[PDB]
């Protein structure tokens, strides 16, 4: 199975998922001097006030906080998007050290971690149909740097003990994802892919300019999670990030001058 180790990591993925070398792969480096301001871009609309979180899951690659997406409760729209995208889950990618961990980079700078809030286009009826479409998903990416703690993250951090190993899940209702956002909604956007297998080229990427700060103690507890299942040799869940992929024939647009 694919992973992030020496023998099954990002350099291996193309063998089972040929699209790894495709024309709109993610993540990418965001070159801030080359990204063009696009005045025709609309403000982002994040409507999370009716969000219903259900569960948190260690899936052996990261942990997912899952939401009830059987109704328009938590949706993303506007920006570069047409139509409504429902929140289905969010997850993080992070490093073994504070100097690495994000998937996207900004002028080659790596952040300590990166949050992905995953949304699917309601015109395709379910998530499985949506990932088969070029405009099927919208993922909102948010960088994390280490500094002051993020109060809105602590509920997540405190449950990680109960989902230490692969396949474990825990009840996680009444969590408000609005506590994970930065102040500004300024963003870059470009067409890309899932950053893990099957690497489908179905994503409109929306990456926020402003990082959130988390504490060293918060990211430390990320790093205490396990890739392996219970009763297996311990491998710490760290460096579950794919590095920057060739931009090729794409332009990154900025929502801001
Ligand atoms: N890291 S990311 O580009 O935000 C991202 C978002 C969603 C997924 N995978 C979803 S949740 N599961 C999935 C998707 C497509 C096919 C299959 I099989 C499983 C995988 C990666
Ligand atoms: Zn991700």
């Amino acid at each position: 199975h694919w992973g992030y180790g020496k023998h099954n990591g990002p350099e291996h993925w193309h063998k089972d998922f040929p699209i790894a070398k495709g024309e709109r792969q993610s993540p990418v480096d965001i070159d801030t001097h080359t990204a063009k301001y696009d005045p025709s871009l609309k403000p982002l609309s994040v409507s999370y006030d009716q969000a219903t979180s259900l569960r948190i899951l260690n899936n052996g690659h990261a942990f997912n906080v899952e939401f009830d997406d059987s109704q328009d409760k938590a949706v993303l729209k506007g920006g570069p998007l047409d139509g409504t995208y429902r929140l289905i889950q969010f997850h993080f990618h992070w490093g073994s050290l504070d100097g690495q961990g994000s998937e996207h980079t900004v002028d080659k700078k790596k952040y300590a971690a990166e949050l992905h809030l995953v949304h699917w286009n309601t015109k395709y009826g379910d998530f499985g149909k949506a990932v088969q479409q070029p405009d099927g998903l919208a993922v909102l990416g948010i960088f994390l740097k280490v500094g002051s703690a993020k109060p809105g993250l602590q509920k997540v951090v405190d449950v990680l003990d109960s989902i230490k190993t692969k396949g474990k899940s825990a009840d996680f209702t009444n969590f408000d994802p609005r506590g994970l956002l930065p102040e500004s909604l300024d963003y870059w956007t470009y067409p890309g892919s899932l950053t893990t297998p099957p690497l489908l080229e179905c994503v409109t990427w929306i990456v926020l300019k402003e990082p959130i700060s988390v504490s060293s103690e918060q990211v430390l507890k990320f790093r205490k999670l396990n890739f392996n299942g219970e009763g297996e040799p311990e491998e710490l869940m760290v460096d579950n990030w794919r590095p920057a992929q060739p931009l090729k024939n794409r332009q990154i647009k900025a929502s801001f001058k």
